[PDB]
This record gives C-alpha cells, sequence and structure tokens, in this order.
C-alpha cells in the first residue's frame, strides 16, 4: 500500500509539522514525503529506528519514496527544523518491538512533545 505524509511551514498542530505525525503502515508499504513547501526534508531521528532497518536522510526538497522494511517504529525528523519540533512517527506492523526503546530516546524539548502526542495517538 502506499501513503502520502506532507512537510508544511503551517498546519493544525502549529509551525513547522509533519502532516500526518503519526502514520500505521504494513511491513513492505511505501510512504512518499512530499514537501509541500520548501525548505523541509526527512530523516531519521538516532536511537529511533528498530533492529535490522538503515537510517536514511532525503535531499532538502525533494519528494521521498521510501519502502518500509523492518517492522517497528521509526522516529523522523525534518533537519534544519528538528530543534522547532518538526517530528512524524512511522510504525510499521503490529506490535513493534522497539516502542519502550522509542519513549525513552532523547530529543529537544519542541520535538519531544510532539513525539510524546504521535506516539500516543498510535495507541502507545
Ligand atoms: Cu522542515
Amino acid at each position: 500500500a502506499d501513503f502520502e505524509v506532507h512537510m508544511l511551514n503551517k498546519g493544525k498542530d502549529g509551525a513547522m509539522v509533519f502532516e500526518p505525525a503519526s502514520l500505521k503502515v504494513a511491513p513492505g508499504d511505501t510512504v512518499t514525503f512530499i514537501p509541500t513547501d520548501k525548505g523541509h526534508n526527512v530523516e531519521t531521528i538516532k536511537g529511533m529506528i528498530p533492529d535490522g532497518a538503515e537510517a536514511f536522510k532525503s535531499k532538502i526538497n525533494e519528494n521521498y519514496k521510501v519502502t518500509f522494511t523492518a517492522p517497528g517504529v521509526y522516529g523522523v525528523k525534518c533537519t534544519p527544523h528538528y530543534g522547532m519540533g518538526m517530528v512524524g512517527v512511522v510504525q510499521v506492523g503490529d506490535a513493534p518491538a522497539n516502542l519502550e526503546a522509542v519513549k525513552g530516546a532523547k530529543n529537544p524539548k519542541k520535538a519531544q512533545e510532539r513525539l510524546d502526542a504521535a506516539l500516543a495517538a498510535l495507541g502507545n
């Protein structure tokens, strides 16, 4: 299955957001991250990807398609706007084994506030 996530300067949840900020997909599904506004990218957050997965980092302004392989929870950020809280979470499959490890990862305050909300929206 294929999904879309947009990067915007302003959304319902405030400035510098991924929409949706929380998404559950199946193993093998693809998500395209699309900078609707210019100046954004997507990168995995350190400490917030499952075992067996490889980190990724897109270029500024490109539409970046990723096929998620290893099951678990992935935290993503926009590189320039991580400190402003521009983050999101993608859960791949049921019963993510690294859910408890990702809740403990360290992030700047505004990002953590939004990651905690996004993790709670997954019923986590
Ligand atoms: Cu950004």
